[PDB]
């Protein structure tokens, strides 16, 4: 609305316009301080959330390596993490440098401006208003002194003289400080924004050149992956076809037939049998039995401690049970102990019994 | 090809329905379940990344809004406006490209990782259920078989045939399962690699978009950097000129003199202006200092720069001026017109004599 008029002419004149000019400058510096401090506040916001973001990204790339760590070592997957994961980390480190550079201009341009950069202004402002107060006292005093008996008048004029000389110096100093911060405001803001831009450019250039050096590896991997996905789909089709022929022609539902094998340490055979418990419930249950080293043992699951049902199989005999309720029953009879077993078929029965018959041979 | 979740699966052990076969199925299930866990942990890490990223972009946008805020202050300058215009758009651009980057990152999390853990594992989970349903049916067919009575040759017939179909089903389902275990072994490697490839592509777009825009800005940056270093030199040169001047003003000039009212400007001839004390004119008793102007055939005064001018002498042709070396205050003089009278007081002897002959000269002049 108004033009500031703060040249030595208007200063020495001490006009209402000079006064209004000082008030205007004081208004626009006060908003300068408020708007620099808020930008520092927003600068803290940007930096604190930037660092959190980069920490999360860092933790994300680690998650990726943890994921791929599963399964066997696969050279192609490992070369892929080796190149890309160092590459994703590099962008995060370069981003961190960007936030550092951002912090640095905030301190170097903006923060010093509201602090040390405005000190001369605040001082001269202070000394000027101090001078305006004492001049306004000297003018009225020199005015209200009657003549009718006066030498305090003589001393009022000399006092007015020193208040004018003083006020004039302070108005000039203050005007000079105002011109200086006018220029400093301009260059410090423009250099501030130019440094933010130059730090973006360093960041985008480092990133873009590292990604560009991978351009070749990236296309070759894409070509590879797409071909592998196709080979896999074909291989899955083959398997599924084989499985159909297997189930329609070759599998069937015959009970497995444990083979009598000559192990190291005697005849070995393993296979499922039903067995009767020795407690009073006499519950029949299915177990995995093993004939090995002249012992008959069973387990429920793999790596279970064996229960030894027969101590020494060369102290026993084997018989059918024509006097039990369920089919395919047989008994292994030791000295004091006895054990009841059952096979799933007549075939399985005979196979097991001559297997035990044989493991009785010494 | 190579085995790995398939390395342990043994078709002979499956046909024997052996405990080692059962164990090898349980180990694959532990591996897939750990695969699910790590996939799930990755999604959650992705959420943390995305939510953090968005909050960071938002804080950044507000930082850029703050920069403009700051720069709109003060007397406007086209160099500053050009500066703020090019750069705030360019900084905002980087945030948009970055927002695009977070979008893409989320898109590949969804299509590769989240789709793997939900739908990608569906075949595995269905074949697993069918395999264990097969196991249970076998198991019931075996006990049922084992329990059929001595001379029930008919029920023996039926239990046997139910067992046979239960066994073949069991083996069929183990194969379907084996199949799905291979499939999942392949998805695992291809989908994670494709995922990481796509994060990289998304980075390259972002970095290429940011880099290109900033290079187009490159001569302007180097030119602005030049102009800026220039302005800071000028400003040092001018500041030295002003200190030189002020040292001259303090030294060369005043003994402490009041400003002498100044003559200036051509609005209706020349103008004269300066401070005077004025008694307010009805026995009020108030010596009030105001800024008087002789202007356009009038003597006028103001308190403030803004203040509408209040007229003291409507027409200088119709007024008189007279010294008052007889009054109670030093350096007084009076201005009378048809309607107004005004007692006026200067600050010194010399100003008194400046303002009165000034008025007389204004009076004589305006008859021209």
């Amino acid at each position: 609305s108004m033009t500031v008029k703060l040249d030595f002419e208007e200063c020495l004149k001490d006009s209402p316009r000079f006064r209004a000019s000082i008030e205007l400058v004081e208004a626009e510096v006060s908003e300068l301080e408020t708007r620099l401090e808020k930008l520092l506040k927003l600068g803290t916001g940007l930096l604190e959330s930037g660092r959190h973001y980069l920490a999360a990204s860092r933790a994300f790339v680690v998650g990726i390596c943890d994921l791929a760590r599963l399964g066997p070592p696969e050279p192609m997957m490992a070369e892929c993490l080796e190149k890309f994961t160092v590459s994703l980390n590099h962008k995060l480190d370069s981003h961190a440098e960007l936030l550092d550079a951002t912090q640095h201009t905030l301190q170097q341009q903006i923060q010093t401006l509201v602090k040390e950069g405005l000190r001369g202004f605040r001082e001269a402002r202070r000394d000027f208003w101090r001078g305006a107060e004492s001049l306004e006292a000297a003018l009225t005093h020199n005015a209200e002194v009657p003549r009718r008996r006066a030498q305090e008048a003589e001393e009022a004029g000399a006092a007015l003289r020193t208040a004018r000389a003083g006020y004039r110096g302070r108005a000039l100093d203050y005007a000079l400080q105002i011109n200086v911060i006018e220029d400093k405001r301009k260059f410090d803001i423009m250099e501030f924004v130019l440094r933010l831009v130059e730090a973006q450019a360093t960041h985008f250039q480092q990133g873009h050149e590292e990604l560009s050096r991978l351009s070749q590896y990236r296309k070759e991997l894409g070509a590879q992956l797409h071909q592998l996905v196709l080979n896999s789909a074909r291989e899955k089709r083959d398997m599924e076809q084989r499985h159909v022929l297997l189930k329609q022609k070759e599998l069937g539902g015959e009970e497995p037939e444990p083979s009598l094998r000559e192990g190291p340490g005697g005849l070995v055979m393993e296979g499922h049998l039903f067995k009767r418990a020795s407690n009073a419930f006499k519950t029949w249950s299915r177990r995995w039995f093993t004939i090995q080293s002249n012992q008959l043992v069973y387990q429920k699951k793999y790596k279970d401690p064996v229960t030894v049902v027969v101590d020494d199989l060369r102290l026993c005999t084997v018989k059918l049970c024509p006097d039990s309720e369920r089919r395919f029953c047989f008994e292994v009879v030791s000295t004091s102990k006895s054990c009841l077993l059952q096979a799933d078929s007549e075939r399985l029965l005979q196979l097991w019994v001559s297997a035990v018959q044989s493991s009785i041979a010494s």
